């Protein structure tokens, strides 16, 4: 565990995290995909040999030893606003499990269906409060990772106002 577990926000390429593990927004299918999947992808390869999992599960795959942990949220285009909560909530549960199980102090995380998947709603809140419900419990050092100024702000005002 981290010595003092906390959470961060950083506006940069989650493939140039500095964490001992990446949770990738991934699809079910184990595809390339786009934004942060693509990114992760050129990245880290390897990580997609049997990567496919359903919506609202996770599944690690190793990069040689680096752990790539896919976390399927829902596509809102697809999903009622009300399953879509359920299987996001659930995703992140998935996270929080593997983050555990592989005993890492540290993890950098996206924020989950707030990409192409978000059906084009702000979804900022929804889903950090769904990361804090899942990661609350555990003790790695938890870096979100944004693409957007004001995204950075706001995470990093909710991050602020628990402490
Ligand atoms: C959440 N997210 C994913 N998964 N891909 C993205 C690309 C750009 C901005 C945000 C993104
Ligand atoms: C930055 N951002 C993301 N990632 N999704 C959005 C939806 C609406 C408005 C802003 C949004
Ligand atoms: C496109 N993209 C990359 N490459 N890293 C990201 C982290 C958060 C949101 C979007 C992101
Ligand atoms: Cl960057
Ligand atoms: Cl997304
Ligand atoms: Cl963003």
């Amino acid at each position: 565990g981290a010595m003092a577990p906390s959470y961060r926000v950083k506006r940069m390429d989650i493939a140039k995290n500095d964490e001992e593990c990446v949770v990738n927004a991934a699809n079910p299918r184990g595809l390339p995909g786009d934004g942060v999947c693509k990114a992760v992808y050129k990245k880290w390869p390897e990580s997609f040999k049997n990567s496919a999992t359903p919506v609202g599960t996770a599944k690690t795959v190793m990069c040689g030893t680096y752990p790539v942990i896919h976390a399927v949220g829902p596509n809102f285009s697809n999903y009622t606003e009300s399953e879509g909560d359920r299987e996001l909530a659930a995703a992140y549960r998935e996270v929080a499990k593997e983050v555990t199980r592989l005993g890492v102090n540290s993890v950098a995380i996206p924020l989950l269906s707030t990409g192409v998947y978000s059906g084009g709603k702000d979804r900022l809140t929804q889903s950090l409060n769904h990361l804090f419900t899942a990661m609350d419990s555990t003790d790695a050092d938890v870096v979100i990772y944004c693409r957007d100024k004001e995204w950075e702000k706001k995470i990093s005002e909710a991050i602020q106002m628990r402490t």
